[PDB]
């Protein structure tokens, strides 16, 4: 009966900057989220403080929270989506246009004091030259040996944000769903 | 109410290297997917083009399509799978034999003009002596705050591919599912 | 028709320091989960072993497994969650306390020879500035293409273990969900 | 009829160390929740400030609350579980590797500002040599004599956090469900 | 198939001070449960009384006894909670206020001879500077090795009680609900 | 949208010292388990590995797992319930009796080659005076910040064995639920 | 996720006088609930043990236990009911006739050695001069501050009892239902 | 089968003061409900005329009734909240604002021939320093000994008042759901 | 026609006073709520500023909320349940033991940034020497006239708290619900 | 028609030495339930006093009922499983571990006022080589003939917990469920 499992979780911070174009114009940065952020190093017995055999994540739901206000306008929408293809579209200061309008997770968030999520499952990746994904099937999902530092990084979530003259403020919530594996709790004499 | 959520998606490119040996072989690659990939930057008022606080990723939908004819036999299979478990199997030109028919999520796609797709969960990382993976919950998965460009990487999913002595062609569509949050929308003056 | 998937996994290793502190303490690393890992290279016609266009990922069920006793005590709990915030709290060899009780993707999984899962849904990351996370959304959630070693990302797993004195021994289980695309199998003539 | 509750809860905080080495990495503390916590002294009549007879915890709902802003990056995850082993995995500054990727209570919450919880329910402990636990079972399950200060330790909720080299900051929400028992209060005289 | 359990106990005796001061006033302490309580030692050729591997508890149902009769006024109310946060706010003698009207387990029982329960899940602890709690996840909750006096605490249920100038007395039921695991009865020659 | 989690999981030991009396016979030890063994110490910006704010279990889900052999006799039963009651039942090298038999979470396993589980739910402690339970209420269960190294304990699983003439060994599997709490992922500048 | 609670009670004692007139006849004495007789003070960091910020009480279960045998007689009935008016009828050492033959909560209950209850729910009070009741609604019910000796006054169980020329013996039982808010778990340093 | 119960009610009457300021305004006082209001004194035998041990009440249903008549205008709104918090907000001939249109339990009920009710449930209060609340929990919800003249007070029905130049009456009806407990009936000989 | 009602509210504060015990430790303080907190004065034509006739309390919602952090440890328990005996359980500075684990009531919530709730029913209170409760009977309990400043006091919600050396803070949310009745709005002359 | 049954009972006692070792410490007996206990001697024309000629036991619902109060503290855990292997992990004074956490049947039960139960089926045995376990399958399971004093042992209930220094009192309640056969009632003649 190897069924136990509870709630982890961390906060960050990155932000886009603010221009001088009018335009409306978008935004990209990627999201690997690999578990060299999410286990602390432990000591004595054992080495970081989560050290277990195997892991899988079974869901996410990424929370968001603005600390900007109702009053803020100058209005747009930012964006969030599921990517997952290892080869991506271009990052810059202002590209001209958008092609975030013909791919596969469009959803619609406006901006500046906008809140929500999304609820999807990720996939670990081991070898580069493939990176293929599974279909939607939980049961048949691989499990890995947990290391130490050369963990195996994992792209989160996507982000595109509208771009114009001002600042805005943000927290970051993470709530991901993590199934544990291998009770060996060490037990040293003396 | 902080709900609000679409689509966001982009593409990219990979190929495996086509190879001299006639043998059943496979070909690996990692995919992490970190969101500097998928926030592009802003500028003026805010830094990235998607600038809120927290996210989380829903679901996972990573859609195939080959440029590979009908007419392309020698006709093996693909693979792609579900990995989160940062310590890796490993990446050859030619490895011996193939360990997937021993892990947790196999699946079966063939090759060379198949398309498909899985459908799961993927987890942020922060610490990584730990890297634990939570069990499939929704609600009480974490949020952090996005973060410039040393947002987390998040392993996104597995690939390998039969290897032989042609070559083939593929585009890439990641449709993911990220929900956004804490709108503040900055206004300047003047 | 573009159906088809199968089940990709691999498996690694990573260790959380034994301490010397008796306190109820806690360890951390990042898991990203990029492809490179888990795409095997190919050769010939071909570059990697899973040469196709798209992929995303559907879930993420990661599967536990200890090399811990039944006999070893000490005992306290580990942990696992969902995280996708891009800006990582604090991995050290001792923190004062634990932040982890105030995150959204809280479980308790206890020490040390638990095994569980979590089963959830990750997205890719395209660029930095942004990393906006999608809603629970499969059918809407992005593609891309399939790149050879610059594939994106995916921050997996969170992971965090109770540290103390001794040593401990698990084995890692990723079974990832990845529905592939794009049959294109090449045919050489001669 | 001996039925009545209601709803007990505190906060405390805890910091897993900032670190110098930029590997996915993770980080371990233990958690007990003893009762001597959780109960005030009383005056005059009686001793401590819910002096009752017998008591046990129903359902264990552990919130998850971040400081971390929706800006801060570098993003990785975080990890919650139910330990229930009473033998450590080793707690350090840096461990090697995530064994928290092979044990049972595994789920995905991201990083840094993520916020989750999960949903279990917890046991008593007597006797050091058997700390055997129970199967689901509600209505059979033991009460024991409220002490002083002697109270028993009841590990409560798995930790691991992926660590990097910067700060986060978070509060910490715990809801636990407690039914009550041994109506006799107490009336003195004059 | 390893599923084979049943119902262990014990009883415990705490008392909070009668006071003098009359006021509307709360006592506090901790309640851990760690197992070197719960296991008696055992001899020849095991060594505690329970001497398996792998432990988990599934739910707990504690239950309330008083000593104190229906008669016994200048009635006011206990409380009981589900607490998981590993920072426990101020036991005292006397304190100003009730912080307890502003958390998240808040249940109503009356003093002096009532009796409730609350029915929940703890969780494991392994390592002290994450202290992650999973998601409502079952099956996959961790399982680690029964450790002989080193077993990790358990913070098991939340109390507090109303203080005035008169005694009361009860008795404590604690039942709670562990599934067993390793069948290696030993068997010696001779 | 404050909802991730994921499965966190370690491993212990400890042992029943094996006896020379013949006669049906019990032997206890406490577990608690506080979350010290369960998050990892991160470094840099942070200090424990799953650097949080608030964490509450969800579930208990402790697995059994026997080394001992199919052909080892002498047969007898094991045992594991929920205590919640802070007030112990004595442990020794040889009690005259057993206690077990007249108290609320009474379940039957077997020995030496068995293995189970218990389905439940703790609660954490923070004044010693009190240690009042909640009922089964999940929702309005407690959140408490995360703590460095004097995070609460929490007593886990109760624990009790027939002791013999025989050796026995055992590996322990800890799967929690613990839902995470407060994206505030932490980006350093330069 | 701020739902977490557990099962909180008490006991006490008071008396009706025993009489010299035959009559049927009948007697009254007020029941508030103030929390000072149900949070026990603390010490240190912190001054009642319950100490968090907001409560409300979901239910109220209030048992009954007699001391009084199947063999005492002269039999009558007792009452209980429902009062929410704080405008009082008039308690006396004789009163003429019985008006609760004509209030909105009459239920029966016989003397001497009945036990019942009922099952209903409380409010808070702040303004002398309105004293307004809600309607049945639980989740837009209101919070406050928890105090340290001024908390407010609850009036919660009605009681009315046969008078006759003979004495009775009774415990008290009381399991109140709260929820509990604000983990904010207090670590000091040193 | 201690199962037995009945309807016990009583009435009171307090005024808000008719003012002299024209404006939309408040009006506060706080409503405990103490049960030596509704216990009757006894003789002879017993103490006071309910004379059973263990109360608790189930229910809480407060009738409106006014003596104001249709004909009555001016016409504003009165109030009537649930509150738990024991630390009131503050009382006024008059104060500047309504704080009540920001807390947890807002109805609408008009003015001055109006009447209506609120369906909730109470719990009782022992020790000042905690205050702390059940979760929605019936059975497992506490009783306490019943007192002579020290019995708990209960804080029962919020309450607020537009504030004009008129007068006003008003009745009072409080129906309460308490089961009772301890049949022991007293027969004396002679 | 004489349904109306609304949501009504406040707040307050108290505290536990923080100790320099170590051990498991619980605090105490009763919590009346009568209605003279929650009815402000009104003027002119009435006298308080909710000036109708009859009161009675539908529930109890008593919300909890953390000032204290996630990253505050030291973590135990914190208390809330149903009290409604009106003879109380001794309030002390330090009491021995912890009897809430023998009582109707009990819930788990943990310290110290738990937030939870408890769901239930007050009733009121008129005679001392009976406070008899009632059974759960919403629609035939009592009302009563609404008085000035002599308004019934009403127990409402148990607490407790686990006592260790530091502070925590909270805020307090109570909603109630509470249904009004006799619309007689005043309307002067002139 | 042979069916017709009814409930048989007895009570025993045993007691778990109290210790001198602070350890979370486990304590181990075994329980057979061989039936020369539960059947009395008759005289006359027949022998014992049930005396037919086939039995098998139904079900097992063996009752907890601790004689330790809920002030009683130092709380811990105790246990309870079912066992069917026979061959026993080791009894002793003190055993080092508890392996208790790795095995088939684990429950969480607290201690010390604790009270549960658990409802399982036991088997008969003839043959000590094979020792076969039948599956759950009622109808088709053996009877065998009754015998005087060499009836065949039955191993019924596992038992494990804490020990500490302390004492503890507990009664024993064992209802079980007996299907009896071949109605022969004895007629003499004279």
């Amino acid at each position: 009966n190897g069924i136990f499992n509870t709630r982890l979780s961390c906060t960050f911070g990155y932000t886009v900057k603010a221009t001088t174009v009018r335009t409306p114009s978008w935004a990209v940065d990627m999201m690997r989220f690999n578990i060299n952020d999410f286990v602390p190093p432990g000591g004595g017995t054992n080495k970081i403080s989560i050290p277990f055999e195997y892991y899988r994540i079974r869901k996410v739901k990424v929370e968001f929270w603005p600390c900007s206000p109702i009053t803020q306008g100058d209005r747009g929408v930012g964006s969030t989506a599921v990517i997952l293809d290892d080869n991506f579209v271009t990052k810059a200061t202002a590209l001209t246009y958008d092609p975030y309008v013909n791919y596969s997770s469009r959803h619609t968030i406006p901006q500046p004091f906008s809140y929500h999520s999304r609820y999807f499952t990720p996939k670990p990746v081991l070898d580069s030259t493939i990176d293929y994904f599974q279909p939607n099937n939980k049961r048949n999902q691989l499990w890995l040996r947990l290391q130490t530092s050369a963990n195996v990084d994992h792209v989160g979530l996507g982000i595109a944000f509208e771009n114009s003259t001002y600042d805005q403020d943000y927290n970051i919530r993470v709530t991901m769903y993590v199934q544990f594996r291998e009770f060996n709790l060490k037990d040293p004499p003396l």
